[PDB]
């Protein structure tokens, strides 16, 4: 009955962003049984789109919320839940157990991947059709880790980018090509990106583009472009001087295409872009110093043009509100002739920026592109920290 | 498999109203995780009827309920939930994000529309089959806004009435004709209605009738009648001297067919009527001054007869209980030979009438017509405000 | 696809009773969002069996639980929920609004009936396939009321017994014959039963037997036997001197077949029996004075033999625990060659017997027959009232 | 459409264990409506795998949690719920009522068995396709009891092991062979096992292997091997000197194949093994004295070789964390050419080891085998008891 999805369409023209989903999880969880989360994303099946994140295995009001700034424990799991509801104890479906994930539907069924273990002995389990199929042991014994947003499939082949090794020098990044949860091939990273974490990917016209985080050196973002038929890839950086990691230095006039733009070391944030010629939009935090604010900038030819500057933009979160990770997804099963770019922003609340509470959590806002030039609003998390004291 | 619904039936004869649904949301939410709402309605799919409303993105007992008198924020969404259950965190399905909505099923799938943004830069997103399809930017830069109750479709064409512009003088009302979430046509309001907000619509014999709110001048209600095949409409007022907005002056002996009946300016409430010759019933608040009580009056030829008075009635909510918005819907997929008129009343609790609590919310009661002459009960919200202090 | 169910089987031989379902609702609702209920029952669809009851439109821990001894309000509804779960805010499906009900599946879909209104102006609404179809106005203007347990259908015809009029003298009982929610016929009660309330019915070999409550005079129970093909009935009393209403006098040696067995006036409890020759079992409270304890007694030929005494029995609830209403149901869609008799007991907690709390609620236990002679346990509600203070 | 499952595959090669599911129930239930449980397990249907356990009919934070160390009451039920969610009031489906259970899917539908009653008069009810079909009365009048983990079917025949009689001397164990919930045959235990409780079973190549608990004498575990076609069985003990009950004496150099290995009397814990030649893995608690820690040991030929020692292992729960019962299950409906061994560990919290709280409950962790040699983590319950004081 169902066939594997093929990436046959190009991106729709992005003239602005419209609201798609928002869960208000922190506001609602002040007085309801909402799980503490972080590292959220969005992903569609052929008949539904859902929110996803890594639970911390406690509610926000629960006493076990104390300590949830920590990224890795035995109490995390990848959960999904209905679009724009909050992640509650009673509506959250566990996809797999662990503290680093990705997930994508191939048109027939869903693959989900969760990594668990101690830092020196982690392993991935690849689930397909809600059953475990393949396992991969750590190859560098230092926090095996993956995208924290959806993967993308083409004719059953779903590439996934993993890293294992240091966060503050060269590491061992691998691109795995899965089909029905089995490994067809893997390759080591090639090209000019010097460090890769937390790739945010999308597909169009039989090519998958991933915008990642160079935690080690780069305040420009590395880009991996994957051919899922040939099962090959390239890597470079976004050439534009509109720098989109965080923290970062101020924007220069000329960026770097094949090396990290320097100025900030050993830090970053997961983020994304859509790189499609003149139809190119970059997300970034507004602040250069912290995970505050969020904006989209139209930067024609950002990938290839080392002097490209914005020609249009849209504020998503004011710089007086907290943001966080951000990532790409699309509804590959929508009607019409083109794929509509979407993204989400994780709105982090609690530690370390708001340390009067003992927890860290987030809510989600997400937007998709419009071919209209729509008015803009800002979309904060909306919770009052003082209510939790 | 499924075909678009056609409005092939006339209304059943309304000889009284029977109880259809009631959620007791405020009573139950005193000690359960019920979302704060307002602007509720009811709408049917071919296999289920559901309650809908605009959440405020907090529970009633939650500390974020403080401030929920306010109509527009980034934390509102259109939600639906099973008939007569309350809107809870765990059972409420988000249809779209925003602070003004409508929704209707065309026989194949559902269209939902939500407007969001700041007052001077709002936009509608039209969702079809649970995906975003079309967007419309504000045309007058002043609170783009729509029905707050269900739309109606005929052979796939679902007209929707929007207003943008002042609430206290001429505004720019448009009737959009959607099919599969795409715009076939729109037209500016024509006819003699001088201001339109919050239309309540129903269909019968290939005609859609909408009873709306003239916020600017009129205490009689404007009526828009739409031909969804020709995609044309007319407008006038209910001619009857039984005035049905709120607040309003006392009832005269002769009303106005083609102009606002004066006496109250710059206010109103969403309401409804069924206008079908001798089979005409009007809803209204009992109080002329405030949103208290609710009654149905049988007013033969109310639309056309400027001296028409009641010949029968039914009390729905006593004048010592709070009411609120009211609106029309029908189950277009029921058995039998005629469409059974239904309506709901929003029972508003909290601010501004009950200001010992810091929140505003509501529950729902809803009734449908019977061809019997049934005994009447009154149907209050039923919550005790003192329990929330 | 689906056909109407026919009553083609006889009862299985009842040699003891096994546990079927129990919800522990009061225990669990001490610290979860469980609705206050009373007047529960059980009813099966072709693919699932569910618990049903009349909600009071509040949780047990909620402040609106104060006052829930009262039987009739605008905040009651017939709800159903999964077998042996408790009736919670989040899992309870409302079937219809009102304070007296019955419900049954005909093999194609379900009919549910709810009565609402003030005592002098009540009305029934008959829902079929989850939509309202027919309405019936009060005929005697004194608490129109029905079974409070499931009805039974045969080839689409579902008879239902209603009463309207005094509870303490002659009233007007009617048997309605519904098909697809429409009235085929009704008849006034005939035969020798002198007053009827709250009938508990079951079907076998194309005959429906209902055991009811004579509130006015009788401590023996009236029995109505209905032919759903001819749409006729008879009535009499259980002849046995094993008296099964409550309160009641002590058991005599000879009962009454065609008149109320006297000794207690103007009170009773809903109850049931299976009347099948030697395979006859009667339920009753153990106490003659109050709704405490519950037992089944095998009383061969109880219906017809005015000296019949027990030959076997089973204790269901000890006389040191509270009971309440009880009623019959069967799974008419089970495998095998005979219908397995089942029943439920309502375990009432709170007022008036336990008046340190301000509420009245209940839980459910239910049993079905076995052809084995099984060991017996007792099945109390299990909640500690002191925990609610 | 569906056919009965046949055990046509052998076990996959077990080279390590990967995380499969974990519910964090005690952590989450500190501030959400999680039921108190014990005696959990896991079982798959053709389209889903679920967690199961015996509820205690109260939440953990509820006042009725006081006293839940006790094993048998009228308020217990077998519940199931989605894999890795916690067992909550709102998501837990009751399978049947009682205080000892087993359940398995035959490829067409599920059989569930629950035993209830007082110790001297207990009875099993066998449910098939969610309806009661057969009942079995106590044969020895002393705590009729069964596996507390899943049964296994082959071509519709689902053997189940029961015991009735003393826990501290010879008892009466029976193997029942069910098909469609009916009894085809039963046999008394034969072979050399001298006492049997709480068998943990799995199937491969048309043979079912059960590893049980000799509560009376043995610190080695008894093994029952069942031929579900011939409906015959054998019994012996695991010959290995790697002793796997608890409490137990220290490991000797030579075990016992046909008699209990002595040293500890009248106690034990439910546990499991996979016995497949060199592909043999045994679970056990790390502590010899208490239910603390959990490890898997690869013990080639453990069943048959009375000097077999470990050649590989994996720690599952550190010896500074509490464990509990453990049991086997597999997904018999997975893809591929072999059945992947899985197990669960019950992580008991509260009494008697943690007696500052008044309750006993547990959470679940579960693992399945990998053909990789994966890094290991430990998987504690994760709750802080002090938060519950
Ligand atoms: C109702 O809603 C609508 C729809 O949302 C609202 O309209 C939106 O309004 C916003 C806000 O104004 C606009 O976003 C900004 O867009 C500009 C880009 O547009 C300007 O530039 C265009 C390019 O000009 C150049 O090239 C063209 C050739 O292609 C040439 O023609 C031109 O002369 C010049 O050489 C112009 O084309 C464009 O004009 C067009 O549009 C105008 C409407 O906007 C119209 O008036 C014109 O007639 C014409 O049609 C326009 O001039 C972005 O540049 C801008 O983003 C910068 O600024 C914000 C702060 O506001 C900052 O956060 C951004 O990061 C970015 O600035 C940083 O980075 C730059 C790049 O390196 C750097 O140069 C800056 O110094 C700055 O860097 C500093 O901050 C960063 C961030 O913290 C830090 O990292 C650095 O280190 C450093 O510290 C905004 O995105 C929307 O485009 C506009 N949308 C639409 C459709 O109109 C409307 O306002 C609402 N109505 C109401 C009443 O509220
Ligand atoms: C069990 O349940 C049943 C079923 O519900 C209960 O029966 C229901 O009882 C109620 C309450 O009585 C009825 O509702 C009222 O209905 C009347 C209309 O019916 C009267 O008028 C009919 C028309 O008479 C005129 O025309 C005919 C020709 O067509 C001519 O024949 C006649 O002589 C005259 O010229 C009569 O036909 C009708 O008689 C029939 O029915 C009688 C039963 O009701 C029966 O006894 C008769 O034999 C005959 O069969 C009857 O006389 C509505 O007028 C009325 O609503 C007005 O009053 C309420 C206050 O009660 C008010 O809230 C309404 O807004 C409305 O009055 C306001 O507006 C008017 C219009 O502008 C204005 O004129 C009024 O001054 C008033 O205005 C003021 O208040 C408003 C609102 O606050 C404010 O805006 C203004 O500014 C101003 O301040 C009720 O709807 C049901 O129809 C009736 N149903 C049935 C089927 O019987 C039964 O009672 C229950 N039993 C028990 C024991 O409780
Ligand atoms: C493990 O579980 C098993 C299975 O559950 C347990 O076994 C069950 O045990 C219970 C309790 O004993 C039994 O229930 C009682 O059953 C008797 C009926 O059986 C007796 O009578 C039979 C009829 O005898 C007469 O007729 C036959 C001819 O048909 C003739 O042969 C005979 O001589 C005589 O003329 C006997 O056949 C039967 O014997 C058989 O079974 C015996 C086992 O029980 C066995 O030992 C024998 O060999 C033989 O095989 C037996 O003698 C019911 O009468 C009884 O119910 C009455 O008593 C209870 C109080 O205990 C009361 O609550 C009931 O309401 C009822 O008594 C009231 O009503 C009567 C009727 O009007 C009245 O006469 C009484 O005075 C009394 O009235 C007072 O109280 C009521 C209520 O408050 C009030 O309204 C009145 O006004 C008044 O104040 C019990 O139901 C089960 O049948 C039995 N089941 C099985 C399969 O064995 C086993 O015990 C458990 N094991 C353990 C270790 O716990
Ligand atoms: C990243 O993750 C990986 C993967 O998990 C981690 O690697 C795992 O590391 C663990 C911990 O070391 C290993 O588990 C232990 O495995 C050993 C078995 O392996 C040893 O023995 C093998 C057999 O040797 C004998 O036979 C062979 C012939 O077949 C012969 O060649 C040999 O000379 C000898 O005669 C060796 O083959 C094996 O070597 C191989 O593997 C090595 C890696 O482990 C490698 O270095 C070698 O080159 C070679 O490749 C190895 O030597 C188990 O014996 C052991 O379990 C015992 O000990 C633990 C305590 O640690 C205890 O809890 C167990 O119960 C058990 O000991 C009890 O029972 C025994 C049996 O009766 C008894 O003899 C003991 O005295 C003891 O009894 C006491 O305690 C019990 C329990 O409380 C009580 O009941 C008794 O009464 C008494 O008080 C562990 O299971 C994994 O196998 C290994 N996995 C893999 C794939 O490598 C890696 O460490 C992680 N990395 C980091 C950085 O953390
Ligand atoms: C995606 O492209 C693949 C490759 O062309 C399509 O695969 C074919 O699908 C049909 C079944 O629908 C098979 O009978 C062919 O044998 C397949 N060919 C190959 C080369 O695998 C697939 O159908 C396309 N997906 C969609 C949604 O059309
Ligand atoms: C119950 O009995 C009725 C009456 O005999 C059966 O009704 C017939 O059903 C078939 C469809 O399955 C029709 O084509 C006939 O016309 C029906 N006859 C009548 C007289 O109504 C019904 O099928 C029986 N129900 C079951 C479950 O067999
Ligand atoms: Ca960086
Ligand atoms: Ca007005
Ligand atoms: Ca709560
Ligand atoms: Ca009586
Ligand atoms: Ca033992």
């Amino acid at each position: 009955i169902r066939d594997f999805n093929n990436l046959t369409k190009g991106l729709c023209t992005i003239n602005s962003w419209h609201i798609y989903g928002k869960d208000n999880a922190v506001r609602i969880g002040e007085d309801s049984d909402v799980l503490v989360t972080r590292e959220p994303y969005v992903s569609c099946d052929p008949d539904e789109c859902r929110f996803y994140a890594l639970s911390q295995g406690t509610t926000i009001r629960g006493k076990h919320s104390n300590g949830t700034i920590h990224d890795r424990s035995q109490y995390r799991a990848l959960i999904s839940w209905p679009l724009s509801s909050p992640p509650t104890v009673y509506n959250s479906r566990v996809e797999c157990i662990g503290w680093s994930s990705t997930s994508c539907h191939d048109g027939k069924t869903r693959m989900s991947i969760c990594i668990s273990g101690p830092n020196n002995n982690a392993s991935a389990v690849i689930w397909y059709n809600r059953r475990p199929v393949t396992e991969i042991n750590t190859w560098a014994r230092n926090i095996l880790r993956t995208q924290e947003s959806e993967c993308v499939c083409h004719n059953g082949v779903c590439p996934v980018v993993f890293t294992d090794g240091s966060a503050t020098g060269p590491a061992e990044t691998r691109i795995y090509y899965f089909k029905e949860g089995k490994i067809l091939k893997w390759e080591p990273l090639a090209g000019t990106a010097k460090h890769i974490e937390e790739c945010s990917c999308y597909g169009e016209r039989a090519e998958i583009t991933c915008t990642c985080r160079d935690n080690w050196q780069g305040s420009n973002r590395p880009v991996i472009r994957i051919d899922p038929v040939a099962m090959t890839h390239t890597s470079q950086y976004i050439c534009s001087p509109v720098l989109t990691d965080n923290p970062r230095p101020n924007d220069p006039t000329v960026g770097k295409c094949n090396d990290p733009y320097p100025g900030n070391n050993n830090n970053g944030v997961k983020g994304f872009s859509y790189l499609d010629g003149v139809n190119t939009w970059l997300g970034r935090t507004i602040s250069i110093a912290s995970r505050s604010g969020y904006e989209m900038l139209k930067v024609p030819n950002a990938l290839t043009d080392d002097k490209s500057k914005p020609t249009q933009g849209q504020t998503i979160v004011l710089n007086t509100d907290w943001s966080g990770y951000s990532g790409s997804f699309m509804d590959y099963w929508a009607e019409g002739e083109c794929y509509r770019a979407c993204f989400y922003v994780e709105l982090i609340r609690g530690r370390p920026k708001e340390d009067k509470v003992w927890w860290t959590s987030n809510s989600i806002v997400s937007m998709c592109s419009s071919t209209e030039f729509l008015g803009q609003w800002d979309w904060p998390d909306g919770a009052k920290i003082e209510y939790f004291l």
